[PDB]
């Protein structure tokens, strides 16, 4: 009620209320509607523009104001806006009224009782749209556009330079935006906030300057590791010491047949410590992650401590010398699927095979098992009970060889000679050709089961899985960087408005044509010498 | 394999998968070969072998190409004739096939993604202009003498001289009409 | 259509698949302690206190409207 | 037959009437005890909705869910069972009653074979 609100005002009624009451609710989607509890907030969070053009020109208003939680209107905003697109967007609307009705940069600036900048909780929140505002917020004035993150460089004609303000976005200070965005594992649309422009160059530059360079090298280094444990092991040029034992260093070793088993305890030890710290800090992304990503953390960790084991395995020697090596070597080439990633589209294959294999292989292996125990019973009548004309002198186990040479045809690898019995075997084989067809049915659904939407959805989003999981590599290689020399992007600090020179860190881009403008920007001239 | 219209559209499917998209199923299929194949030569030459270490050669080179025979269907079971480890032996490279399944599996869908639209009409496109350099490569293999072939009559354009141009000759359709204000008012002529 | 329809129709079959055995769960379920759901009975209109009984949901944002309805509150103790 | 217009509506299985009925909201005060939607409380873009629900749970004798999942001549029954009504009652005796009993029944039948 808007004539009815400005008659409470001009009687009087407290603009700087706060509601505190249990309707803030953890437990958010029955009786909750968290709106920052200020009636500035509460006419800002309902679609009521009029209202806040009537409470925000009080002057008693506290703008500025916070929230039980810390949270100041812009954190409100940010809490309320969802990711539909344009619901006649209002709260990107009226965010950006808010800021231009009045305030300083000493807004945006305010943290909450978790300390986080309306950008960063708009990151962890993970409010898309609200974000490709904050991130533009192009300002076409000249009392305010001191408040805008996004400048010209200059412009003529159809090409211009875009320029952004970009000062909590790029992983410089504690808890970035990239920080709280890529980390993050708890909203959905992480890839429909990396499309975003100062998110996106950013990214790409810090893969073609730095992280590419780095993910070769830490690939030639992991793959000379699988050779050598292929190479020592599975080598014996000729005539081997009478069993010898790999990871040992013998008294007379040439300097080029033992300093690779250096180079194995050097970078198992390497890996061991690294993801030792990882046990530090991944406390609770491995459970919420429970399919996504931070696996690869693990199976480095579990390949890279079971071959210093077998080497703890050795000054005790006991049984599972052999054992715990192999292992560790079959897990070391099978991690080669974490260095698949860097390729548009190796990891977009190789994502469909995670995909796979964690969900829609227990789908088809509790089936397959199915059939094959269902016609495993009904096989094994044919051994054992039936005719089987010279049987009973071969091995053992008279359910699972019936089971096995039924199980064995789904390989390919079918034998003849296990079904020779007396006239069952016109019934023997249309019982087995009856599991080929039913086993080619489980099979041919399996083709199917992927199938739905594979035109888009199991492309696609495998696609947007894998820009994650290698968006998540590039800022891991950040921590691997040492803090000297990060003499790197960044780009040049122009001026804003102010009267310092270098305002602020900068990002720079190439916009293109059509809806021309005539315009009043900035220097205006093409970059400089 | 280009020339008939259906028959280069599928020779240019084949040029696509061998270029891009087999080194991408070779390097996956290699790697749980050779991660299976450390993991199947343990029970060769570590393991019991019950007989063995009189055949031939090659104590992992056989392990791998015992288990890389499979693919194929040319399966050999007398290389597995152990001591209580074929219960082991065979359900690992049970997981061998069905890991080798998945692979296979993902790669019809690898190619999938807009195989109703890009994949076909990507490689019929990419036929076309693969026959119509052919054609132009032609032309120069033909001899300049007897060039006496298309390349239409001259006919006026509007100007004194009655041969002004090479021309080329269409057959245009209906609505939208317009009361025409073009040319010589005829059907082409004798 | 199996972009669509083998996909989509083999998922509707089985929600009514899945449907058809909860309510058989129910003639499976002995009458005594059917102590459930079919939540509180609040008012409707009329001078009865208890009028039905009733399922509680929470519906959704934009095209407000200035609401008169019921008990203006959050659900309560 | 003995039917009510709600219990004909799911019988011959014509769903965009009985998304209807089911609803009902009446914005009125001489007459919205018609009404089978509610409302318990609104508070701006947050709602709580409440629905009359007299014959449409298993509760009576042929009751609503009782007439259409069970019917087997109407093509739509995956179409009226998306409705509200319909829809969180089947969420609730699955979460709360039938999960568990299938669960169990299933422990049991699988040691059985
Ligand atoms: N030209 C962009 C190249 O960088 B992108 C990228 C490519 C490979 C791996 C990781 C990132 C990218 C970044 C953000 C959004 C979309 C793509
Ligand atoms: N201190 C541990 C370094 O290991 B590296 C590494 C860390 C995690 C996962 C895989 C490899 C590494 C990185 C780049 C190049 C070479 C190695
Ligand atoms: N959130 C709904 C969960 O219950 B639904 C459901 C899920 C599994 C099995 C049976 C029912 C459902 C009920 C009605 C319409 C659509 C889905
Ligand atoms: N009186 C027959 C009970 O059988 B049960 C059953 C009935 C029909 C189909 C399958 C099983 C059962 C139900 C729940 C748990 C355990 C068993």
């Amino acid at each position: 009620q808007g004539d009815i609100t400005a008659v409470l005002i001009a009687a009087g009624a407290d603009v700087n209320a706060h509601a505190k009451g249990v309707f803030f609710n953890p437990k958010y989607q029955h009786e909750g509607f968290y709106f920052g509890e200020t009636p500035l907030a509460l006419a800002a969070c309902t679609n009521q523009p009029e209202i806040v053009q009537l409470l925000m020109e009080n002057e008693q208003t506290d703008i500025t104001s916070q929230d039980s939680r810390g949270n100041n209107i812009l954190h409100a905003l940010v809490t309320v806006a969802e990711d539909f697109k344009t619901q006649n967007d209002f709260v990107k609307r009226m965010y950006d009224m808010i800021l231009l009705r009045s305030g300083n940069w000493e807004l945006e600036t305010m943290r909450n009782n978790d300390g986080l900048t309306p950008l960063q909780l708009a990151a962890k929140m993970g409010k898309a749209e609200i974000l490709k505002y904050i991130l533009s917020r192009e300002i076409k004035e000249k009392p305010l556009r001191s408040l805008s993150r996004k400048f010209t460089d200059w412009a003529y004609g159809p090409v211009s330079s875009s320029l952004y303000d970009l000062t909590n976005v790029d992983t410089t200070t504690d808890n970035s935006v990239l920080e709280i965005i890529v980390y993050n594992t708890n909203i959905d649309n992480r890839h429909e906030m990396l499309t975003l422009e100062p998110l996106h160059t950013l990214l790409h530059t810090k893969w073609k300057k730095f992280a590419k360079y780095m993910f070769f090298l830490s690939f030639c280094f992991y793959f000379f590791y699988n050779i050598t444990l292929t190479l020592v092991s599975y080598y014996r040029p000729r005539e081997d010491e009478d069993l010898p034992h790999p990871l040992a260093l013998t008294h007379k070793m040439s300097w080029l047949q033992l300093l690779g088993r250096m180079f194995v305890l050097i970078w198992a030890t390497c890996i061991s410590v690294k993801e030792g710290i990882a046990i530090f800090l991944l406390r609770p992304s491995d459970l919420q992650s429970i399919l996504s990503d931070a696996w690869f953390h693990f199976v480095f960790f579990v390949q890279a401590v079971l071959v210093i084991l077998s080497v703890f395995l050795y000054l005790f020697a006991y049984k599972e010398y052999l054992a715990c090596l192999v292992l560790a070597m079959a897990l070391g080439w099978a991690n080669m699927l974490y260095y698949t990633r860097g390729f548009q589209s190796m990891g977009m294959y190789s994502v469909m095979i995670q995909k796979v294999i964690l969900h829609d292989v227990l789908k088809f292996l509790f089936v397959y098992i199915l059939f094959l125990l269902g016609f495993g019973v009904a096989l094994a009548s044919l051994i054992e009970k039936c005719s089987k004309d010279k049987k009973d002198c071969s091995s053992y186990g008279s359910f699972s060889d019936a089971v096995l040479e039924l199980f064995k045809l789904t390989i390919g690898l079918g034998d003849l000679n296990i079904q020779q019995n007396s006239t069952y075997p016109i019934l023997f084989l249309f019982l087995l050709i009856t599991y080929v067809i039913l086993t080619f049915v489980l099979l041919l659904n399996m083709l199917i089961a992927l199938m739905g939407e594979t035109v888009e959805n199991v492309s696609k989003e495998s696609e947007r899985i894998w820009r994650l999981q290698r968006a998540r590599t590039i800022l891991e290689f950040e921590k691997m960087l040492p803090e000297w020399l990060r003499s790197r992007f960044r780009m040049g600090e122009l001026c804003k408005v102010a009267d310092e020179d270098f305002r602020l860190c900068l990002r720079i881009n190439e916009v293109k044509w059509t809806e021309w403008k005539t315009h009043v920007s900035f220097l205006n001239e093409d970059p400089g010498p």
